[PDB]
């Protein structure tokens, strides 16, 4: 089907829970060969879930924060390997003041968010251009349209990945490799367990988000699909947020 | 299935030529029964078309143009069957420096670009919200973004149906509604065939399309499937633009 | 200086009242000659206010619910006067759920709010061309931006604008004629006397507003000024919102 | 006055040459004591030039690529002054396809476009929020919105000071700290030098500006002192864009 990932090979970054693992879990439904990337062998967990379930996957653990050793890693995989996708999906938020935010703290969150998804974009996105054909898929956020509140770090990264994704976009799209990114809502996981645990600040996020409920990680996989699959072969540069309409709202 | 529109009733607009022919036959294959809204008798082709391609499809015929007309048919259509998707594709553009633009040819461009979208959306809308379910997904524009040249009108009726989808979806995503936008890059259409009478300007227009190609309409469909289909069910308020690029460029 | 207006003539629709009556007077102060137009004779008591202040300024009434009429005395002024600014700024919002709007009251926001901004932009900016320079200024709004609640008319017709001064720009920017537009967040105004009587959902707005409150209309003027100055020579097609930090929000 | 700077002590980054030179003198004109922060002596030059043309100004000579070093200067300044306008203006741009782009390089772009004004803005805006008032304009670029040619990691840059801009804006600005950006379109500056070498590539970014010229420095200077005066009070988070009509073409 146009719908179809049969025959593709995936790289899935973050992908030892939450969103990540979903997509993860989604793209080998599809008929993609996933490799689960993540910072411990927690993803060997999900590798194996996906075995157990009939489908196509293995494992991949680097720490994304080890930028150097993270492209060692990427671009031996690349030329190891046919990957067809990419979703640099690895990210982290880190909830203080700016006023109170030091430069290592600042460093860190720009490490994994952007730098890591250049890293990896750049290793994987080279042997697409040699292929003729690719897809990457870069997960963005809310905070990449908004400023937030005491995640200046996390704003400052996730604007930056849709500039990334523009330009990637615009330099590649005609050498047949397609970059967009999916932007999430509110979504419940991990990196958002401590919004959630304050009663009065989730209740004030329900209540904006018009389709009245937060996403899951599963809410994210036919979007992460689409991307990757031919149905969206025009499509090139864009941010699909995924949010139940908070930027509508 | 999560891309399937299988047991769904879709109405599309437009669905003479172009565009919304290419969508009415692509959600007939996803599994939809296909209602082809069109200006003259030729929509009845595009029915027998999809027909005895093995599909399902019916024909409307009534010209956007007189609102008055429209509503009664939406209306009836929307009271008489279980509409679960509307596509708003009907379009007109009129291309003259602004200075030139008499108020009626203004009016003629919202009328069917902005005014007609309303009575549909606010017409099918209305029994989605009953049935607790339904997709409504506006064709935009590159215009809906920019300004472009000699289309004032249009340009304002495009960012017009964004704004609506934007009002939509804000006001009804929370009662399971999900009120999408489409926005088509440059394509091979009648409606940019004096656009592109002029090959030096085409070869332009291709030049700054990052994909390097002009959209076909049979580009827009995966798309236009993909925001009618579960796996879009947390998408709302998003104008997707499918345009090789342009706007990142 | 860069910032002053002098010797210039400015027209300030819906002057009357709130933000258009504050611009009238800002310009007066920046030296502007003002023809205050409005759609009671209460315009009149602006212009007298202005006079009695030592500026120079003379009122204009005339229905822009009538675009015919609207269109004669622009075109009229246009050709009598030299006018080198253009505030659009009479608008009307009607709230009410989208399921419940009439096409009679639809037509009624869009034709204040677009056409008439749109009739008088193409009058007095047709004798700007003329002139080799002007500036034309649109009011927008938040909902040029975003759906809001229970104004579908209101934020279509307020993104329209929006994409009308983007065209403007494109083919007007150059032959010397500026046309941006500014957009207000949350002012105290009679267009939000319903709104601000809602004491739950005032306070809601103003949890959300990061500057933490609310505008007055004298926080348009510096905006109005700067745009319609030669402070603002190169900026076209700009969309300026003065919202406290809402679109951030 | 609304737009006068009288009384204010502005530090201007990048005050060396090009737009922040420019904004130096226009903030010195306007009335504000200028620190011209420059990588190298050359800015003592432009204090020169600003006190024998009857301003006020002082030279700080400190490069942005060393930010530990950065950071002590800027403390120190904030401890030591009452700096109540900060301009982000310094920037580097590399030019070079993105599959060729080391990490260095890739790096080095951050570390000044977006780390220094970071640090600057941090250290800045601490003391403006212990002073209750103050205003940052940070200096972002067309392609804080687009993605250009051979420029990924200032498109990443650039997005991000936009970001930054949102985040500080939405967390200071109910604390009396106004945060703006300035997007500057095509500039003649030894910037574009590279970029205006090919005199073909020039003119045909020309003929794509609705204005029909490239800005010179001084084009950005009124938006500049707009920004950082009472006149734009109630504007926070905001990017403005002075680019001759670019994004809207
Ligand atoms: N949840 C939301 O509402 C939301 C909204 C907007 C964007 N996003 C983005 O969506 C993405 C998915 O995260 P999530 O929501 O699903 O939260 P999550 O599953 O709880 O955590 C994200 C994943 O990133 C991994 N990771 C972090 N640093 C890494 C590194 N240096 N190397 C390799 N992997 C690393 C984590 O692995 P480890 O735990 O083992 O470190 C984890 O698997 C993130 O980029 C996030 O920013 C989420
Ligand atoms: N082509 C592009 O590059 C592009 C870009 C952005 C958006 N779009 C939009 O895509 C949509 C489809 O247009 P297209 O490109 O596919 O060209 P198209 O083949 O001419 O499609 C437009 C259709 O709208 C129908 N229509 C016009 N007025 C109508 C009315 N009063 N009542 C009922 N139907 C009416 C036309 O039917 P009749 O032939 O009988 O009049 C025609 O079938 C439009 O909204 C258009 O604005 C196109
Ligand atoms: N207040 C906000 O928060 C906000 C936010 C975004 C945008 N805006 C926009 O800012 C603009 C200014 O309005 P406002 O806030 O200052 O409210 P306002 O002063 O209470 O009312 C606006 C003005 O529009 C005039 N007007 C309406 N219809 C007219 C017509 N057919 N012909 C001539 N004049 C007409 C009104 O005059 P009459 O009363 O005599 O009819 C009135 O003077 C509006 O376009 C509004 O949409 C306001
Ligand atoms: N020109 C355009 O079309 C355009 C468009 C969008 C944005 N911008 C932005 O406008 C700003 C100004 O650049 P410009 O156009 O005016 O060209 P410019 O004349 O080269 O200005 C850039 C300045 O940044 C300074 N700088 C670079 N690295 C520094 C460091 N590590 N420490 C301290 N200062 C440093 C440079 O000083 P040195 O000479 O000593 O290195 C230079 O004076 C930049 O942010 C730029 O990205 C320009």
């Amino acid at each position: 089907g146009p719908f179809s990932l049969a025959g593709r090979t995936a790289v899935v970054t973050g992908a030892g829970s939450g969103i990540g693992r979903a997509i993860a879990h989604g793209y080998a439904r599809a008929g993609a060969h996933v490799l689960a990337w993540g910072r411990t062998d927690g993803v060997k967990e999900v590798a194996d879930e996906i075995a157990d379930g009939g489908g196509s996957a293995e494992a991949v653990v680097a720490d994304l924060a080890d930028l150097e050793g993270a492209a060692n890693v990427a671009e031996e995989l690349a030329a190891t390997r046919r990957v067809d996708v990419l979703v640099n999906n690895a990210g982290i938020i880190a909830r203080a003041p700016a006023e109170e935010v030091s430069l290592g703290r600042w460093r860190e969150v720009l490490t994994v968010n952007l730098d890591a998804a250049w890293v990896l974009s750049r290793s994987f996105g080279t042997a697409m251009l040699a292929h003729g054909s690719g897809r990457i898929v870069t997960i963005a956020s809310m905070l990449s349209f908004q400023g937030g509140r005491n995640v200046a770090a996390y704003a400052a990264s996730k604007h930056a990945v849709v500039g990334l994704t523009r330009a990637l976009a615009s330099e590649w799209a005609g050498r047949g490799v397609g970059v967009n990114a999916l932007a999430p809502g509110y979504v419940v996981t991990a990196n958002t367990a401590a919004l959630r645990a304050d009663d009065e600040r989730a209740a004030e996020i329900t209540a904006r988000i018009p389709a009245g409920r937060w996403a899951t990680p599963e809410d994210m996989v036919g979007p992460a699909v689409f991307l990757a699959s031919d149905a969206a072969s025009y499509v090139h540069g864009q941010v699909l947020a995924v949010d139940g309409g908070w930027l509508a709202s």
